[PDB]
C-alpha cells in the first residue's frame, strides 16, 4: 500500500448566522454554485482531509460532527475520522480525514486567540489545527476578523495578534509564527474585508453583482487593497474570486443582498462584500494547486453563503535510511557561501543565525555576521563563508531535496529573532553553488531580506 506524494484538502469557511443548517449542505462540500467550481465527475472521489471554519455556530460540536459526518458518507460512502475539533465562542473548526490516513496523522495541535481588549474582546478571534500527515506538516486557521467597512486596520491588527499568539506546529521552532511553521498553511473565515465603495452606490453594486460583473467590485476589496499595499497577509495566496459577494443576503432566498443600515446592525451599511475567504502559504517549490473556490448558492440559512476551496497538496513519506533518524549521514551536507542578511532595523547589535530544519538534529546557531552600512541607509549583515556545514540526517536525494531549511536572524544582546525565512533545497543541481534567497519577516511584517549561495551534496 504506497504512501502518497498528493492528497486534496477541502477548506470551508461558513458563517452560519447563528442559525441552523437546512438538512442537505453538500453542495458545500462538492464545491457547486458559482465560482471556480469542482467538475460533476468528481463527486463520489473523497477528499484526503475536509477542515471546516465556521462563524456564529450555535450547534454544539456533537449536533455539527454528527451533520458533516452524514454529509460526507452520504457523497462519498466513507465514514470519516475525526482528526480534531476546537471551538472558541462561535468560531469552530473540524478536521476530518478519510480512515486510511488515521495512521499518517500524528502531532495534532489545536490552539485559539482572542483578539481585541475591553470592548474588543469577547466574540472575534481565530481557532486552530495542525498535524503531521507522513514527512508533511500542516497547519489550519479558522479567523472571525472585526466587522466594519472603517475597521479595515483592526482586521489587519486582529491578523498579527493570531499569527504571533497562535501556538501551532513544532514548538522547538521558537523563533518561528505560524507563517514558517507549516509545509502548507491555509488560513480561511470570515475575514470580514468590505468593498470600499459609496454607501450611494449599493444598488449599482447590486446591479454590478446581478450582470456578473465584479472587476470594478474587486478592485475596492479591502484585503486585496491591503494585500497589495503590504499590510496583512503578506506571502499568502488567493485564488482569484469568480463568485457573487458572500454578505449580506436576506435569509432564505439569494436574490436579496440586505445592506440598509437598522438598528441590528448597529446603524451601519453591509454593502454587498467578499468578507469570507480563503488564503493560504506553502513552503517555497513544493506542490499546491487550487482546483476549486467559489461559493453554494442553495444554502441560504445565513446572511452569508458557505466557501468552498479544494488543492491539490504535495506531501512526503516518513523517510528511514540505515543511517538517520538517529544519526547523521556523512554523506550529505548544506553549505552557505557568501551569505548576508539585508535588515531594515535601525539598531546595531551583533546578529547571528539559527538554522532550523527536521533534516538536522536539532537547530545549528552561527558565529556572529560583520555589520556593514548598505548605500541606501541599511544594515547588512555579512557571513562570508563563516557559516556551520549542515549535517542532515538522511544524504538520499529523494529525501533531502524535498526539505527546507528556516532561517532566523537574533540579536546577539537580546536573543530576539529581527526576521525569519525560508529556503528550499530543490536546487536545479548539487555539488553546484546555487543562489538562495528569502525574504525576511518578524511578527510577518518584511523586516529584511537573506540571500546568498548554497551548496548540497546528497549521496547522488
Ligand atoms: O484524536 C482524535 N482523532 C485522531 C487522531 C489521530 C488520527 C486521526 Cl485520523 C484522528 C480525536 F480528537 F478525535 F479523538
Amino acid at each position: 500500500q504506497p504512501e502518497p506524494d498528493m492528497i486534496t484538502i477541502f477548506i470551508g469557511t461558513w458563517n452560519m448566522g447563528n442559525a441552523p443548517p437546512p438538512k442537505k449542505i453538500t453542495s458545500w462540500f462538492l464545491s457547486k454554485g458559482q465560482g471556480k467550481t469542482r467538475d460533476d465527475s468528481a463527486d463520489y472521489i473523497p477528499h484526503d482531509i475536509y477542515v471546516i471554519g465556521t462563524q456564529e455556530d450555535p450547534l454544539s460540536e456533537k449536533e455539527w460532527l454528527e451533520i458533516l459526518k452524514h454529509s460526507l458518507q452520504e457523497i462519498t460512502s466513507v465514514t470519516f475520522k475525526t482528526v480534531a475539533i476546537h471551538t472558541l465562542w462561535n468560531i469552530r473548526i473540524v478536521v476530518l480525514a478519510k480512515p486510511e490516513h488515521e495512521n499518517r496523522i500524528s502531532h495534532i495541535c489545536t490552539d485559539n486567540v482572542k483578539t481585541g481588549i475591553a470592548n474588543t474582546l469577547g466574540n472575534k478571534g481565530a481557532v486552530g489545527v495542525s498535524f503531521m500527515f507522513n514527512g508533511t506538516s500542516l497547519g489550519f486557521v479558522n479567523s472571525h476578523l472585526t466587522s466594519g467597512s472603517e475597521k479595515k486596520l483592526r482586521r489587519n491588527q486582529n491578523y498579527m495578534n493570531i499569527l504571533r499568539f497562535l501556538a501551532l506546529g513544532d514548538k522547538k521552532l521558537s523563533p518561528f509564527n505560524i507563517t514558517h511553521r507549516f509545509t502548507h498553511l491555509f488560513w480561511f473565515g470570515d475575514l470580514n474585508y468590505r468593498v470600499d465603495l459609496p454607501t450611494w452606490e449599493a444598488e449599482t453594486i447590486i446591479q454590478k453583482i446581478k450582470q456578473q460583473q465584479y472587476a470594478d467590485l474587486l478592485s475596492h476589496d479591502q484585503l486585496l487593497t491591503e494585500r497589495r499595499e503590504q499590510k496583512v497577509f503578506l506571502h499568502f495566496e488567493e485564488e482569484e474570486i469568480t463568485f457573487a459577494p458572500t454578505y449580506r443576503f436576506e435569509r432564505l432566498t439569494r436574490d436579496k443582498y440586505a445592506y440598509t443600515k437598522q438598528k441590528a446592525t448597529g446603524m451601519k451599511y453591509n454593502l454587498p462584500s467578499w468578507c469570507d475567504r480563503v488564503l493560504w502559504k506553502s513552503y517555497p517549490l513544493v506542490h499546491v494547486v487550487c482546483q476549486s473556490y467559489g461559493s453554494t448558492s442553495d444554502i441560504m440559512t445565513s446572511d452569508h453563503s458557505p466557501v468552498f476551496a479544494t488543492f491539490e497538496a504535495g506531501v512526503t513519506s516518513q523517510f528511514v535510511s540505515k543511517n538517520g533518524p538517529g544519526t547523521v549521514d556523512s554523506q550529505g551536507q548544506i553549505e552557505f557561501l557568501r551569505c548576508y542578511a539585508t535588515l531594515k532595523t535601525k539598531s546595531q547589535t551583533k546578529f547571528y543565525l539559527e538554522f532550523h530544519s527536521s533534516c538536522l538534529e536539532s537547530f545549528v546557531k552561527s558565529q556572529e555576521g560583520e555589520n556593514e552600512e548598505g548605500s541606501e541607509g541599511e544594515l547588512v549583515v555579512k557571513f562570508g563563508e563563516t557559516l556551520p556545514k549542515l549535517k542532515p540526517i538522511i544524504s538520499d536525494p529523494e529525501y533531502l531535496l524535498d526539505q527546507h531549511i528556516l532561517i532566523s536572524i537574533k540579536s546577539s544582546d537580546s536573543d530576539e529573532s529581527y526576521g525569519e525565512g525560508c529556503i528550499a533545497l530543490r536546487l536545479e543541481a548539487t555539488e553546484t553553488q546555487l543562489p538562495i534567497y528569502t525574504p525576511l519577516t518578524h511578527h510577518g511584517e518584511l523586516t529584511g531580506h537573506f540571500q546568498g549561495e548554497i551548496k548540497l551534496q546528497t549521496s547522488q
